[PDB]
């Protein structure tokens, strides 16, 4: 998509009109906040979907429920789903609750014997 006309234009002709080209997003040096702001789960969104992994399981919950509430299309909650738990607590529930315990009262310290 452009705009072609060269006869209605033909007056007022200019090239840069801010303090911004090619000299930023070739060359950063910026890494403290990026513009990650594109419905990304915040926490209303985990209010309507954890709250119903809370309620049925994983998988007896539907995409039609999820869609209405966090007003994404059928399609992205039927993968979404599968996306961010295909198997439920990411398998790792095979070992925990049943395995960890204490034995000199500390975690994540530097234990090297």
């Amino acid at each position: 998509g452009s705009h072609m006309a060269s006869m209605d234009q033909l007056d007022e002709i200019i090239e840069q009109i801010q303090k911004e080209a090619i000299n930023s997003n070739v060359v950063l040096k910026n890494p403290r906040v990026p513009t990650q702001k594109t419905g990304e789960l915040s926490e209303e969104q985990k209010k309507i979907v954890a709250d119903y992994i809370s309620e049925v399981g994983l998988n007896n919950l539907n995409a039609t429920e999820l869609s209405k509430r966090l007003n994404i299309t059928v399609d992205k909650a039927k993968t979404y789903i599968k996306n961010s738990n295909r198997m439920g607590r990411t398998n790792n529930f095979k070992t925990i609750k049943m395995f960890e315990d204490d034995v000199s009262s500390a975690s994540a310290q530097p234990n090297l014997p």
